[PDB]
């Protein structure tokens, strides 16, 4: 219930997008990713990105993900975490990421 | 008390340092920042990202902060809000970032 106690509920943590494949199924434009989130092993995610990017270019790159939350299916593929990002002025989304190379499943403070 | 409630209630924001100065009164190494978040206007914090930037760094970068937390006296200075990071192997704080200029204030998602 407070700013606080959700910021100290909330793991986001740094991952590496490994594979990124076009989310057919889905009715809105989206890539199912599979993150490499060190300690906490690999997860998946169906996130809204390609506008900006390229499956080709998500592989290898770091990304920052909120990991607790509940997992959700999006057209038939589970999602289990959330890639975090913000919007241009178009509204793309523009991905978030440490300004260097960092250990993977590491927590942001 | 849930994660997804504690994601939907903590406010990220992105927004730019426009003036970045040593808070030597602070017993653990820090900077006073002032932090332009576009609607939300002004917002200061202390970021203990001396080690890996600079003062001269940090003016005019893009910051990604944690903006709903309460405020925060360090060493007399108010921290408004956190910017955010993640620690690189030596443990120093790594700035999260967007990988490529947006609005300022925008909301992470």
């Amino acid at each position: 219930m407070t700013p606080l106690e959700a910021f100290q509920i909330l793991d986001l943590r740094v991952g590496r997008v490994l594979r990124a494949e076009p989310h057919e199924k889905a009715r809105k434009p989206s890539y199912k990713l599979w993150v490499d989130l060190g300690p906490l092993g690999v997860k998946q995610s169906s996130a809204q990105i390609t506008e900006l990017y390229r499956p080709e270019d998500l592989v290898g790159r770091l990304v920052v993900c909120a990991v607790n939350l509940g997992a959700k299916r999006v057209a038939g593929f589970l999602s289990e975490v959330l890639v975090l990002g913000v919007p241009d002025e178009a509204g793309r989304v523009v991905l978030l990421a440490p300004d260097r190379e960092v250990p993977l499943g590491g927590k942001v403070f």
